[PDB]
């Protein structure tokens, strides 16, 4: 089960139908008994940039700075900014980790996936050694709760933006499962620019009624790393039992592993049945 | 044909292969009479984060803040920061911008994603009566120039990253197509960090060959706006006709239309042969 939550807000506006969400996400988690913590980015005024500002003191190569190194480093001895090492201590915590945040531009908005670049730093959120399904966050489950301009249906399969599923692919599965997270159902609430006040109302009280159970849910579906050769060798490619195997199937395993067959519908919006 | 380029680099270190990679693209590109304009992020110390500072202005509507709308009025009227108005001015002026970059949580770097949302501002690189090829860079194009640390087999339909096309969907078409740029096969230089010195110093003289006729090339392949119904009402989904006519196609049009189907393989890495 679940203790902490951190909610992780990208949102200038307090006014935003975005403020709104979060609020209404931490009022429902407290009523159940969780301790939410807060990481309002635009709030806390979050630097987004990463740089070699991050590491506290000396570098081990001025000279040729290569960020990975350096940050992996600067985490082992204790160097990192106050900053980063806040926010990865509110994480640490965090049984249940909500990105509350508008679609910009078909991602996350820029400080958002800053904060990625420099909270999840090497060791902590990952190593080459455990990836995916094996991570650190792997005991943690996260989850994206978005808002979009566009109507629903221009994200579906005959939408003219495409499939909200190949959008989705880089966030839940690049950065968030890679991490070791266990990727929930993401919340999209389509068209909130063109959505009347009782249908707003309404959208607000599922989220809570949802969040009432957030974690007995089941999460998204992932190709398990057991089924890849996790060595250079194999350049990590698919076993080759599982390639095999996998022939005589008529759809892929996941939006990022397709196979060039047919990706399995909303295998990032929904969780298997 | 295109007289004017505009290079984007989005990385900390001159003493990187990105940095490396940016003036081989000039050098080679000036030595065939081009006019090299470039947009060092980081050499900028560019603002990655959109706020209300980027309107010098009476907004509308500075009690419920909306960037969209404020950001547009801002650009009709002519009161937008300098900074941002700056760099659209090169933008105006680019037949080719190329957008050289480490990926970095399988994306572009927050502060580059900071600059597609700060500069691309409506009614200025885009509009929804305008949407991808009828948009207003449609006479101008984009190539990404991306490096990596992992391997290419790791991206490959087996890798264990997923298709590398699925990746690059969200920025090639949800960014640089909706604008209505024509996008020209992505430069992808994978594992940099393990390339031989030698290897090294081909790409980089690769990278300087293709410029050379870069102009010439077939751009990567999107749906075209005819095919769909573009009214709020009808959903802007794909037209009756065209639907029924995709029926007997064995492949999906792109990677974000794949109709469920197969998705034709590199659609945005290779241009059609
Ligand atoms: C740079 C940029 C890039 C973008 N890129 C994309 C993209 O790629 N794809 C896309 O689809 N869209 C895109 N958009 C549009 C964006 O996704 C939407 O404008 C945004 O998600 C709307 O969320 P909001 O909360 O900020 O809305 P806000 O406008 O009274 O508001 C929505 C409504 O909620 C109301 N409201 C606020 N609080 C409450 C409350 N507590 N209870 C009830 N009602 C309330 C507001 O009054 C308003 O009418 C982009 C926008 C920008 C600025
Ligand atoms: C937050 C973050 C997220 C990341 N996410 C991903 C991801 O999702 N997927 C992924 O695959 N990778 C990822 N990476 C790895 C990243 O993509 C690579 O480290 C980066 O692209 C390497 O490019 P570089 O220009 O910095 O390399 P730089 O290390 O001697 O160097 C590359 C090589 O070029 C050499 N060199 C330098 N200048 C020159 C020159 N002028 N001529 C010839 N050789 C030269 C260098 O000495 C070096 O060996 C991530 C890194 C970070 C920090
Ligand atoms: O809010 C909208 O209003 C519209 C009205 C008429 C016709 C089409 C649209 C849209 O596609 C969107 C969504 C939308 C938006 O509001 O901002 C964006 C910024 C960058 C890239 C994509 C988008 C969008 O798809
Ligand atoms: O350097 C990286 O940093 C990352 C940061 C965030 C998300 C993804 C990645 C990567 O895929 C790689 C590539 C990558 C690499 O450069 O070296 C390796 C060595 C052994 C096993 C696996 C790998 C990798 O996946």
């Amino acid at each position: 089960v679940g203790r902490r939550a951190l909610i992780v807000l990208a949102h200038s506006e307090r006014t935003s139908f975005n403020y709104a969400m979060k609020e209404a996400a931490a009022a429902a988690l407290k009523k159940k008994g969780w301790e939410v913590v807060e990481s309002d980015l635009y709030a806390m005024n979050f630097n987004p940039i990463i740089s070699r500002k991050d590491i506290t003191g000396k570098l081990k190569d001025p000279a040729n700075f290569q960020y990975p190194a350096e940050s992996v480093l600067a985490y082992k001895e204790g160097h990192l900014s106050p900053d980063i090492v806040a926010e990865q201590k509110k994480l640490e915590a965090a049984d249940l980790v909500i990105f509350q945040f508008p679609l910009q531009w078909f991602g996350v908005p820029a400080i958002l996936k800053g904060w990625f670049e420099r909270v999840f730093i090497g060791e902590f959120a990952y190593t080459y050694a455990a990836m995916y399904d094996k991570g650190p966050f792997r005991s943690k489950k996260a989850v994206l709760s978005i808002t979009t301009g566009g109507s629903g249906s221009m994200y579906s399969l005959q939408g003219i933006h495409g499939d909200m599923n190949v959008i989705l692919w880089p966030i839940q599965s690049g950065i968030l499962h890679f991490c070791g997270f266990q990727v929930l159902e993401p919340q999209l609430t389509y068209s909130i620019g063109h959505t009347p006040a009782d249908a707003r109302i309404q959208i607000l009280e599922g989220w809570k009624k949802r969040l009432e159970n957030i974690w007995d849910e089941t999460p998204l579906y992932f190709a398990p790393s057991s089924l890849f050769d996790l060595n250079f060798q194999a350049g990590f490619l698919m076993k080759k039992e599982v390639q095999d195997e996998e022939k005589n199937k008529k759809f892929g395993l996941s939006v990022g592993h397709h196979l060039g067959k047919s990706i399995p519908t909303d295998n990032q919006i929904k969780a298997r049945k």
